[PDB]
Order: structure tokens, then C-alpha cells, then sequence
């Protein structure tokens, strides 16, 4: 049973785990919409209350389950709170992890593409001063990529290219994870966060060189950091607040759990826990946050720009950034080091939502590693095609995985942990072992403070705002519920299976 081989490449597979395409993509998006500064101060809030209470409580649960052998849900439940229903409750971080590789490895596969065609210097060349025939060529090139619909169908068709790029990028994945914890994850994290900050840091420093009529790149800076206090008693923004949150710290993903779980049992989480973290926050806020905002505030100034983003997700990041790019000397190049940025950005994080599911094969199942890592590759790229020929299928797995499931899994793997299993016996699992310890306040924050919020968050969610998502969407949102309901089925039966194997051979040895 595999070990993380040194402590730096723990913290950097952790770091790793937790950077991504949620640092870079995601952030300014939701930043932007919700105004700069009064995103801030949530999200400060939320990452202390929420974010960096629940990572102590997934890594001792990690921890304490690698020891007894287990590094994913269905297993570690079981232990923690006895039940046939710990089991179920613990497939949705089978399930979660799974729903969010599925459309995560695809749009990471985007960045690898365009890197390629933007370093080749396929991108598309604009008319030599009107913000419409230049963000244009970039909006067509991004649409013609992923095959957009020009009809009503609710159907997009990629490119040749798209295609095979995502296939690459499957195989890359598939490198990587085949030679395990240490060899593969390890190395290769110990390789990319710093070739990640790196590339980030040249593009923070290189974006801040850009000045327009409508401003310069210290004006998105003031945006972001500069707050509104009355947007406090927004809700919409503190539920986009602790979405971020969880989706940037791979909360409720299932994924700090199994990495945990190659944690020796002796080994501090309270550390790598929190460094870890707050490396990934650095990405976040600091490299992340000052990076693609800056450069449109710039060019656009605020208000244009706070409204691409909320024209959609990848408007910032695939289309209005490059475009702002190829107004500059080595302006395509410079677009190349963005998307590469992404990809190792994305690199490191989907080879960690794709493990759990791994390690399950493995733990339990007992499969060879490189048979689940083949299965888990050929059970994400297969279900992708959902994703990739059906419009918006993507935004329906965000929503219930990677939106909705993980603060519900949150919430529950909280319960579980600090009350079922009980408060104390998690408390010492967690500062156990620790290089230094959890501020006694953290104890009364897990206890109550988190799962108040996560609670009372989940009704002024439920009651205020769902309802018209169930009923106002288009009928081929059903293909997509479809599909990921029957993988949880799918799963359960994997749970049960295993569950049939450990009683019989049990019984004979
Ligand atoms: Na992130």
C-alpha cells in the first residue's frame, strides 16, 4: 500500500489537488459578477469558517482511513458512523469526483488545444480599434472549437481536432496516474506547481505592462480589492462565495480524502494541510485573480468588462484574454503561455478527481492499478461525449457535482465525522500526529459554526433560488440526469459488489 515518498512533494501533490482551472477560469468570473470587494470579504469569511475547517476534517478522515486500508467514501463512512447508509451516503464521492472529471478533463483538453494552435500560430489574425471585430475572430474561434450550435438543435459537434485533443489529453491523464502516488502524482506535482507559479508570475508582471485610454491593469486591481458593504447582504453573492470556496479547495470532491489516505498514520495533516491551502489561495486571489480581471479593466474598463463575464464562462478566459493579447508585441506567444499555464493548471487537479475512483478499484475491488486507472479512464472519456455533443449537458453536471453535491457531501461528511463519529475522537484524529495543532476556536467552528452555515446556505438556496432551475429548463437536461443518476446507480452496485467480496473471501480466511 502506497506512501507519499517525500513531505514538499505531499504539500505539492496537495497544492496541486487544489490548483486548477477553479484558480484561474472560475475565479474572476465569479469575482466579477459579484462586484470585487464585495465578493471578498465572503469569500475570506467562508475560507476560514468553511473551506479551512472542512480540509483538516477530509484529511484525518483520509488519514485514518489509509490506515485501516480505505482511501475513498463508500469504505472510510462505514468506519466513522456503522451503516448500509454510510455506505450510500459515501457513493456520492465516487459519484461527485466523477461527474466533475467527466466535463473537467474536457475543458482542460480546450486549453491543451489552443496552446497548440496558438503556439503554431493558428489563431485567428483581427482587422488592425472596435472591441466587437476583435473579440469577434476569438469568440468564432473559441465557438468553432467546441462546435457551437449555428441552428436551434441543442447540439454541438467539435472539431476533428477538439476531439483527438481531448483523446491526448485522456492519455496524458492516463501517464501520469499509471505509475501511482509517489511516481507518477508526486513527481509530476513536484514538477508543475512551480513551473505553474512561474508562468503566472511572468503573466502578472507582463499584464500589468498593458495601459488604454480606459484604464490601466492597478484599476481591476482596485476593483477587486476595494470593497462594497452593502452587497454584504447580498445572499447570491455569499452563495457564490462558498461555491468558489469549495470547488477551488476540491471540498466535498472526495479528493483530499483519498490523497490523505497515502498519508502515513503518524504524519501531520495540520501542516501540509494548511500550507497546501494556502498555496492554492496565493494562486487564487493573488496570481489568479490578477492576472485575466486586470487586463480587461484595462481595455475595457470595469463595467464593460464585469459584463463579458457574466455573457458567460469562458468568455474571459478562452476568448476576451487572448484577444487583448494580440493587441501587444508577441501577443500570440503570450496566449500560448496562457493556455499552458491552464493545462498544467488543470493537469495536476484532474488527476486528482480521477483517483478516487481508482484507489476504489484498487481498495476494494482490488483491481492492479493500471487496469483502474484504464477503467476509470474508459468510463470518463466515454461519458464525456454527453458533454461534448450535447449543449449545456456541462452546466448540468457543475450544477448537481461540482455546485449542489459537494456542499451537501460537505455537510454531511462534517455530520458524520465531528458529530455521529463523534467531536472529540475527530478532534484528536486531526491534530494527531501534527507538526503544530488546530486553534482551539477551530474546534467549536467544525462543531457548529460550519455546518450552520452549510445548512442554513443550503435552505436560502433550496427555497430562494432552485425551484425555477428544475422548471424553467429545456428538456434535454433530463439526457444528462438521466445519465448521472444511473452512475450512481452504477456505483452503488460497485459498493455493493464489494461489499459481497469482502463477506465471502472474509469468510474463508
Ligand atoms: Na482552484
Amino acid at each position: 500500500r502506497e506512501h507519499w515518498a517525500t513531505r514538499l512533494g505531499l504539500i505539492l501533490a496537495m497544492a496541486g489537488n487544489a490548483v486548477g482551472l477553479g484558480n484561474f477560469l472560475r475565479f474572476p468570473v465569479q469575482a466579477a459578477e459579484n462586484g470585487g470587494g464585495a465578493f471578498m470579504i465572503p469569500y475570506i469569511i467562508a475560507f476560514l469558517l468553511v473551506g479551512i475547517p472542512l480540509m483538516w476534517i477530509e484529511w484525518a478522515m483520509g488519514r485514518y482511513g489509509g490506515a485501516q486500508g480505505h482511501g475513498t467514501t463508500p469504505a472510510i463512512f462505514y468506519l466513522l458512523w456503522r451503516n448500509r447508509f454510510a455506505k450510500i451516503l459515501g457513493v456520492f464521492g465516487l459519484w461527485i469526483p466523477l461527474v466533475v472529471a467527466i466535463y473537467y478533463v474536457y475543458i482542460e483538453s480546450w486549453t491543451l488545444g489552443f496552446a497548440i494552435k496558438f503556439l503554431v500560430g493558428l489563431v485567428p489574425e483581427p482587422p488592425p480599434t472596435d472591441p466587437d471585430s476583435i473579440l469577434r475572430p476569438f469568440k468564432e474561434f473559441l465557438y468553432s472549437y467546441i462546435g457551437v450550435p449555428k441552428g436551434d438543435e441543442p447540439i454541438l459537434k467539435p472539431s476533428l481536432f477538439a476531439y483527438i485533443v481531448f483523446l491526448i489529453t485522456m492519455f496524458i491523464n492516463v501517464s501520469i496516474l499509471i505509475r501511482g502516488i509517489s511516481k507518477g502524482i508526486e513527481r509530476f506535482a513536484k514538477i508543475a506547481m512551480p513551473t505553474l507559479f512561474i508562468l503566472a508570475v511572468f503573466l502578472v508582471i507582463r499584464v500589468f505592462l498593458l495601459e488604454t485610454p480606459n484604464g490601466t491593469a492597478a484599476d481591476g486591481l482596485n476593483f477587486l480589492w476595494t470593497p462594497d458593504f452593502e452587497k454584504l447582504k447580498d445572499p447570491g453573492v455569499w452563495i457564490a462565495a462558498v461555491g468558489q470556496i469549495f470547488f477551488t479547495l476540491s471540498l466535498g470532491f472526495g479528493a483530499i480524502i483519498t490523497y490523505a489516505s497515502y498519508v502515513r498514520k503518524d504524519q501531520d495533516i495540520v501542516l501540509s494541510g494548511l500550507t497546501a491551502a494556502t498555496l492554492n489561495e496565493a494562486a487564487e486571489v493573488i496570481l489568479g485573480g490578477s492576472i485575466s480581471i486586470p487586463a480587461a479593466v484595462a481595455f475595457f474598463g470595469v463595467a464593460n468588462a464585469v459584463a463579458i463575464a457574466k455573457a458567460g464562462a469562458f468568455n474571459l478566459g478562452f476568448i476576451t484574454l487572448p484577444a487583448i493579447f494580440s493587441q501587444t508585441a508577441g501577443g500570440t506567444f503570450l496566449g500560448f503561455l496562457w493556455f499552458f499555464l491552464l493545462f498544467f493548471a488543470g493537469l495536476v487537479a484532474s488527476i486528482a478527481i480521477m483517483q478516487p475512483m481508482i484507489a476504489f478499484l484498487e481498495d476494494e475491488l482490488k483491481l492492479s492499478r493500471k487496469h483502474a486507472v484504464l477503467w476509470t479512464a474508459a468510463i470518463v472519456f466515454f461519458s464525456a461525449h454527453l458533454v461534448m455533443f450535447l449543449n449545456k449537458s456541462l452546466d448540468e453536471m457543475d450544477f448537481w457535482a461540482g455546485t449542489i453535491g459537494v456542499v451537501f457531501f460537505g455537510l454531511t461528511e462534517l455530520i458524520i465525522f465531528f458529530w455521529i463519529f463523534g467531536a472529540d475522537k475527530a478532534w484528536e484524529e486531526i491534530n494527531r500526529g501534527g507538526i503544530i495543532k488546530v486553534p482551539r476556536i477551530y474546534y467549536y467552528v467544525m462543531r457548529y459554526i460550519t455546518p450552520a452555515f452549510l445548512a442554513v446556505l443550503l435552505v436560502v438556496w433550496a427555497r430562494e433560488y432552485i425551484p425555477k432551475i428544475m422548471e424553467e429548463t429545456h428538456w434535454t437536461v433530463w439526457i444528462t440526469r438521466f445519465y448521472i443518476i444511473g452512475l450512481f446507480l452504477f456505483l452503488t452496485f460497485l459498493v455493493f459488489l464489494a461489499e459481497r467480496r469482502r463477506n465471502h473471501e472474509s469468510a474463508g480466511t
